[PDB]
């Protein structure tokens, strides 16, 4: 079914977005793992795992539309050396998938795009939840220290 | 454990290539699953998953020997736009990959890192199957004629 | 509760396109059920049921909202007398159901009947996914040919 | 027990039969499997199977009656290059040996031992069901044609 | 996959060795057998299994390296008409296969055919077992006589 | 089965290399255990197990291969005080022997002894997964503190 | 707890008796694997681990105690080149060891310490169940001859 241009550009962007949180999660999970900070792979092993669903999403919707899903550009990852600053980066990412998320469900239902909409009202709805993650997770680095929060994450939780 | 230089450079070059092979396997699989080739959906996804794990094994050794996985760069992707011409793709791909795959093997053995060598080795095993399968099909294109073929593909296998 | 009259109206022009696609899926079904064609009857069938089902829907809302659901009004049915015909006029049929659709989804939105318009996205939803299945199927036919297409349908799918 | 010597002759010719047969099916099985017509691989995997028990009988056979097994000559092998070319060679052979077993049959009534008599006899029942499947699938080949014929191998048979 | 001219060869000459291998062990098997030794045939029936095994995988390595397995031509079986011969035999050709395997080896590891190779090693190291049962019957029938070792074979080990 | 002879020896230090860590692992768990620390007597004991195995699998293979296991002979230990020098003195070891390891491991290659050759490299590759044990757990020590270290060492990991 | 000084001198002495023990019995055990005299190999394992969880016991005492272990030094194997050779070189080495375990239960219970000499007397009874088996072996061998007992190995005990 012949979908709207635009829709599928945005579909496509968003695509991107997804495609670069695989990564990043994905390195961020084993860099974790490597240090044996069990609890932090796990989480973000996961995190990753829920971006290719999405980027799945994604593609079989462009596909039905009838354009061509890019898995050919990858914008920037930006990795970051320590907890920190690795947690920080990935919400920046989150942040910024989620303020061109909320303009393609503004735009989809401009053009009664409804079931592209649909599908990333519930999309961003995941994503609020990976941001909640990560913003408690910075917000407990500070309070408890962070040679307690690693200590924290050795053991993987039940 | 600081590894050779050479090594991780190898691996993140073989991480690359399975970084591409995950994105068109994936893709390629979505497309004949749009197109109702149910039974070609279900190999390629799975050949994607497969390229998924080597990627891992990489991103992991690369991690344990000390070095940087590069998931930043992504080569090139040849999607080709009907059933032979992706499979053949994929078939270009997954023999450039197995050259690279000697050469790394080869160099791994001379600086004694033999366990990414037999890492390496179990992935090119691997590769040499995906290999198999991709000539088998191509073949039978020909040798039942295109419209046999696609009839094929429809339903799952068991 | 009182609908919105407008809303209420939406309502019973949508009901009337589901109960054009019951009965135009049903006999649809037995055509190809009588032709032997097995796999058809099965999907052709399950189709008539979602279709019911989103009449059943339309029906127990227009009276919640306290209109009067219209099933004496039906309107053309396109039958059609060869596989292609028929799969041609129900895609023909679903294109228009969804015009309705994002018609009515607009106007539920400005008039705030929310709960309509979250069922009424639902359903067309479903409606994609059925277009979806009509679009694969004549590219199928196009592509293995119709005598090889018919001699697919014989046996139902597990 | 001293068997009659041209008993034990015709049983060591019996089981070179054999021999060849299990050597030819196998070849043609993996034949078969590498082109990625399954169905064909399993039933001439297990028609060599058939002929390795087949062989395993004459064996125990000639040594209860006290003569020397021969599985140092090898008689010729006609692989083929095609799969009705193979069927065809396959046939040939069968052919040629249910002849061997007719007479050998005949003479070791003649002589008195009705046991190895009833042995090959069970042997010829069994050389005769691989007979009528080779001819039937060969009859099949023309009947549907060889794209039609290869397409329905690509799949086991439950 | 085109494979390397003179590891196919090096396929072929250990195919070869299997072939004699499978045939030599299966008769010894049934000579013991025949004899009452039932120990000495379930061993050696299964040590014939095991050839079969290795045969097998070079059968289809050699195939999917698009060469053609050679099961026309056959060595010279050595069969022997006492135990302590007919294992010492068995124990000769073992060696004999193994200094082939040493060397087919060492040659697709300098040709870059390392899945080859791997399999070889997993077939040395079967062979190696093979050697060490030899060798360690042959010592028992020293070190307890053969009336009491023949003693020992007459009952199946659980 | 006569091996080489420089295999052999190899063989041998190598196993005199275990014999070392089964000590130094043994006592190092039951300090740990005696001190509370219940995770790390849980690792360590299992790192000591892992050497008995590798031992074992050494003492087999020297045996196959004609030669005498050498079980007189021990290295030196050095057994260390607190948890980071205890630690450190296993990583230390570990080195050593993984250096040895690779140096045995090319021999066996030059003189095409590829099941030895196998053997060790599934051994290094257990060796360095030790390594990486060691690493990271005196990498958390420096990260969360000795304190929050020891703290997270006194109850056993399910 | 502190514990008599001498005590725990008496308890590395016996640990070293352990461990020579240890090593001796494992060595045997897999000799007489490798000779296919697979009871002796089962029986002398687990005298091996017996002598394991005897050091085991030890290491927990001297520590407990607040003494050293000594895993350093290892004293004298006497391996020994046949089966009676080796069950008496055992029998002499647990018979010395009885002779230090008398001596030193007797200093215990003069210092008041009840629980290292109650360890010792469980200690002991196995070594004296060591020695019955080692006794009746040796004169098993001289009753039914070495041929028999040899014949006797090589299956395992149920
Ligand atoms: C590029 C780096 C990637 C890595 C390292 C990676 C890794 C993995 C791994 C290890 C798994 C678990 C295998 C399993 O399912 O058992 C997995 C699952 C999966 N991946 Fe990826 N992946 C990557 C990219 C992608 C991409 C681009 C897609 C396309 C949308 C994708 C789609 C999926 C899907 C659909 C699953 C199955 C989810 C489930 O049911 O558990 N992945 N991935
Ligand atoms: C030429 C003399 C041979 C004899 C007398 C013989 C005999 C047998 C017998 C009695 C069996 C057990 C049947 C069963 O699987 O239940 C067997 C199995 C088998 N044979 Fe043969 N065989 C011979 C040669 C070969 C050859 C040339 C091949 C080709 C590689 C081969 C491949 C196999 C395989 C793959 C199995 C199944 C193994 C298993 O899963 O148990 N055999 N053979
Ligand atoms: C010298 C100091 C040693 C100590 C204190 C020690 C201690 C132990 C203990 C407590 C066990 C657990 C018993 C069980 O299996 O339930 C064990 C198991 C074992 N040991 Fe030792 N051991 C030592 C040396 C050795 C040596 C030199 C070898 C020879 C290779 C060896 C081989 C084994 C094997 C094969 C097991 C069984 C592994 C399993 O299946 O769990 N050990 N050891
Ligand atoms: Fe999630
Ligand atoms: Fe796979
Ligand atoms: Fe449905
Ligand atoms: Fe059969
Ligand atoms: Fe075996
Ligand atoms: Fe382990
Ligand atoms: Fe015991
Ligand atoms: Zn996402
Ligand atoms: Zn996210
Ligand atoms: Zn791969
Ligand atoms: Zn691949
Ligand atoms: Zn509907
Ligand atoms: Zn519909
Ligand atoms: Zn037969
Ligand atoms: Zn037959
Ligand atoms: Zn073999
Ligand atoms: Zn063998
Ligand atoms: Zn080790
Ligand atoms: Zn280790
Ligand atoms: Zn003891
Ligand atoms: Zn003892």
């Amino acid at each position: 079914m012949k979908g709207d241009t635009k829709v599928i550009n945005y579909l496509n962007k968003l695509l991107g977005n997804e495609l670069v949180a695989i990564n990043q999660y994905f390195l961020h999970a084993r860099m974790f793992k490597n240090w044996g900070l069990k609890r932090l792979n796990d989480v973000e092993y996961h995190e990753s795992i829920d971006e290719m669903k999405h980027a799945d999403r994604y593609i079989e919707r462009i596909l039905f539309l009838e354009g061509l899903p890019n898995l050919q550009d990858l914008g920037k990852l930006n990795i970051g050396e320590d907890v920190e600053e690795m947690l920080r980066s990935d919400l920046a990412l989150e942040l910024d998938g989620a303020k061109n998320l909320r303009e393609a469900i503004g735009y989809a239902d401009s053009v009664h795009d409804y079931v592209s909409r649909d599908m990333m009202i519930e999309i961003l709805r995941d994503e609020e939840g990976h941001i909640d993650w990560l913003e408690t997770e910075l917000d407990l680095i500070q309070k408890m220290g962070l040679q307690n929060y690693l200590q924290a994450q050795i053991r993987e939780e039940g």
